[PDB]
C-alpha cells in the first residue's frame, strides 16, 4: 500500500470526510471503522475528533488498500492519515469507533486496528464503558 495526497474540503462526522483527491471533490468512507453517528451516543464527540484532527492537520494523505476503492455510493475507500498518524486507528483506539466487516478484501490494518480497539476496550473507553 502507498500513501497518496488529499486537501481537506469539509470535515463531515465521525467515518467520513470530503477530500480533493487528484483534483477531484470526493467523499471518502474510512476503512475498517464504525463511528456512531452525530446524533447518536458519542457521536459529537467522534465527528469533533476527526474534525479538531483533519483541520489542524498540514498533510492529509489517503491510502487505499488492497480491495475495492469506492463503495456502491461512489464514497472512496482509504486509510485516512494527518501528518503521518490515522484517523481510522486513532478513532477506534479513543474508544469513538469498533473494527468493522472486511469490505472486498480491504483488511491490510485490520490487525493494527483490531489492537487499538482492545486496548480501548481494555481501558473501558467511551463505547467501552459500559462493559
Amino acid at each position: 500500500l502507498h500513501k497518496e495526497p488529499a486537501t481537506l474540503i469539509k470535515a463531515i462526522d465521525g467515518d467520513t470526510v470530503k477530500l480533493m483527491y487528484k483534483g477531484q471533490p470526493m467523499t471518502f468512507r474510512l476503512l475498517l471503522v464504525d463511528t456512531p453517528e452525530f446524533n447518536e451516543k458519542y457521536g459529537p464527540e467522534a465527528s469533533a475528533f476527526t474534525k479538531k484532527m483533519v483541520e489542524n492537520a498540514k498533510k492529509i494523505e489517503v491510502e487505499f488498500d488492497k480491495g475495492q476503492r469506492t463503495d456502491k455510493y461512489g464514497r472512496g475507500l482509504a486509510y485516512e492519515y494527518a501528518d503521518g498518524k490515522m484517523v481510522n486507528e486513532a478513532l477506534v483506539r479513543q474508544g469513538l469507533a469498533k473494527v468493522a466487516y472486511v469490505y472486498k478484501g480491504n483488511n491490510t490494518h485490520e490487525q493494527l486496528l483490531r489492537k487499538a480497539e482492545a486496548q480501548a476496550k481494555k481501558e473501558k473507553l467511551n463505547i467501552w464503558s459500559e462493559d
